[PDB]
């Protein structure tokens, strides 16, 4: 009744709010790091090693509110 | 009932919400990449891969509010 | 009843939110890649190669909010 | 009857919010497109070709929340 | 009745909202069209030109907010 | 009864969000057209022009806000 | 009744936004064209006049907000 | 009855809101201003006499937010 | 009874938002000011003149919001 | 009943609202005015007077907030 | 009964409210005077009288919502 | 009942929120800290220790909101 | 009843907004302090000093929202 | 019941609010502290240790709504 109709909105800004944050790291952190490859293309393979473990973690931050989206949509133990 | 018109709201901010930040993040990185292309056009091939595997790093936080929107819409276990 | 009410706004949420963030994100982008084209005419042909795939990269983020949006007034399940 | 005055809030917030980002987008694009124009006034007919598919790119964005606005003002399928 | 009132305010928002972000838009990007008039006078008639394209570009996104206000409080067919 | 109590905040609501953003447009584009002047007196009358044009180009901005305002004020079709 | 209400609120509204964008934008372009003075003193005569019809054009756009709200409190039709 | 307590929270945020644009706009302008005197003392009383018509220009702003607000509480036509 | 309740939130909020600008307006406003007596000392006395002009200006912006705040909770109506 | 409930809010409001613009204005000056001192230890005594004055003016802004608040708590005429 | 809710919640935002701008505030202040610092070692002992009378003016403007909240608390006279 | 319905979204924007600031934060983090690497590659190896302790760290931020949603809507105490 | 569930909210939001504020400001100042140290190692051991007094200063803003929290929590006197 | 339902959304918002400032202050303080360490590797050893003592100060920020959230969750008084 209004779990089905509560769990379904929390599953939407879950995942809404999840992406706001990281969506504007992730852009900052990628764009300073191509800058400093056209800086030093030298310095290009190992560059992206960090920049792959940086965009990994906070890739992770909006897994989180994907997941527990799922787990409001799918696997809901209230409904 | 409710639960129809409560999924159907989450479905809409999803993908509403999911756009705002890497919205502003590729903006930054992309620009910022071709910047450095201007600046050392000889790095260019070397360049966009890195702002490519960042684009589609970004690409894949709409794609999560995309997703749970459709899930929302059309794949609802709820209704 | 209330649906037809509830996925009429959310298809207008959708495709307005959506819009938000990737309208900041190519602006930076390409007014960005234009001072370096002014910087380097030479390397203007080269330089768009990269906006291009960049424009169309946040292009496609506004484009799952307006599709959601159509599939909420037009192709809608629930209704 | 409800379904009437809520496609009619949705017009309106369609194309309110639509113009926020891409407004803003633009701005920043053509300021920074004429500031290079006006260092380098020989790359200008070189300068305007990107800042054209650039400005329209950007266009594109408000004309989804104004298209949605109208299919939700006159070709209604809800009402 | 309800309708009446509801069209009446979406009337309100749509061109209350549209003119935040090319409000913000075309000031950054007009005082930048001058700085470099300043910094070049020479390059004045070769400016404005872009200048010219570029704010009515934006001047439509404020227009779109416009239309959809007056066929809300004119040309309203809900009403 | 109600439409006359809705439309009179739309009224205000109009007038009061349009002026937002070319609030600040003019306010970047006219101060920083002044110290263009500042710099180079010479190219004043050269200047304005374009200030001129700009200007005015954002204040119709605030004047849609305006018109809307009025037409929800005084020549309101639906009271 | 309400009207009388209603159209109270929109009046304070009216005039309360209206001073929020040109409340900065003045501020801007006041203090940049001072610092321009500062600069150049020469030049005074020839910058208050510019910074003069630039304060003007911004302090119309608080004055339709000021107008709307009279137009509301004391001119007001729907009471 | 009602509309006593609606024209008088009307009266709160219309000087509430007021405040807020021109509280920062003149806190720039005169820093600004002060900056200038600083790098340039010999143009003082050549550089307050602009920031003396700025600062009241400003201040007019949140005089309409004042006298609507003291119109709404003494002289208030609606009660 | 709810006009009561009404006029004394609407003084709370006058006072609350009508700082908010000019808090920020005077903070800039004065750490510019004085920046630019370190940069020079000697002008001082001219500089604080501008400063203290400039600060009670934006000083009278709170004065409205905290006067119709009074004029809400006290001489209300 | 109602007034006790409301002015105790309205006390919470005042002094939280209050001191977020001078809670962030002495802090911009204080910094700046170290700086200079850091940059000038010479001119410290002479310094601080400026900043004091400063300080003083911005922390009264926090006192009316104050004030009102604990005029509704204590000293409250309508209740 | 209600007021002993209203007042609770009025406690809560109080204090909650107060630290936003001071604890921004007292951050840009310190860290500013640190800078300084580690440029003027020899004027440690003079900077940080300087940075403590500010900080402490800002400690000031949480502590007035602390009370308050407090006040509402414990020492509450409308329960 | 009622209780299902509200640690339900509470388990929504727990999680919503909690990747708002670390997302922001690990990205100028991270991309700064890759912009070092490309000035000085020799002290890569030197440098991700720190960016490692560092991304750590804020990811905790977002695991204490992920963990909070999992306790609300897997081990719930209230239901 | 009531007061229970207000009080327990209020709990939630003390600590909730407290963080905000001299979250950000901890962040400037101790990066800032980072900064001056790798400026100036042989300042070290005199700049902590400062940054010690600093972060404590800011970390008492917090803790004034954690033990309004838990003065709400368990030592309620309303309740 | 009601409580319940209170304060599980209370411990949702507790810990969604307190990572948002310390999320980004935490982010620009270690970027902050890894750009100088690539600028002097030899002080690393002695960087870190600020940054440690500056990272957990802000950690405990986030801590002390995890606390409250977890006293709401589990330790709950008031059910
Ligand atoms: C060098 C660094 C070293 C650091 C390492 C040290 C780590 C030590 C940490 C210790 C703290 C844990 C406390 C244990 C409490 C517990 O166990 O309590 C047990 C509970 C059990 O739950 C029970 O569940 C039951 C279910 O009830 C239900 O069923 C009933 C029917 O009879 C009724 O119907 C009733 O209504 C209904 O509620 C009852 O409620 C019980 O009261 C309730 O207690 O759960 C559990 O198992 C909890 C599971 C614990 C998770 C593990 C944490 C992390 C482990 C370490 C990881 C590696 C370390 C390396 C780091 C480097
Ligand atoms: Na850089
Ligand atoms: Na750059
Ligand atoms: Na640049
Ligand atoms: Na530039
Ligand atoms: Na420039
Ligand atoms: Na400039
Ligand atoms: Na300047
Ligand atoms: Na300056
Ligand atoms: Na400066
Ligand atoms: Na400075
Ligand atoms: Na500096
Ligand atoms: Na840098
Ligand atoms: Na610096
Ligand atoms: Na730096
Ligand atoms: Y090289
Ligand atoms: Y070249
Ligand atoms: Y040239
Ligand atoms: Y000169
Ligand atoms: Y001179
Ligand atoms: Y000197
Ligand atoms: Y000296
Ligand atoms: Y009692
Ligand atoms: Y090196
Ligand atoms: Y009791």
């Amino acid at each position: 009744p209004l779990i089905a109709a509560a769990s379904v909105i929390a599953a939407g800004l879950a995942v809404g709010l999840a992406s706001i944050g990281p969506g504007v790291g992730q852009g900052t952190a990628a764009g300073q790091a191509v800058e400093g490859i056209a800086r030093q293309p030298e310095a290009e393979d190992k560059i992206r090693g960090t920049l792959l473990l940086s965009l990994a973690f906070m890739e992770a931050l909006t897994i989180y509110g994907l997941v527990v989206a799922l787990a409001l949509l799918f696997a809901n133990p209230f409904v």
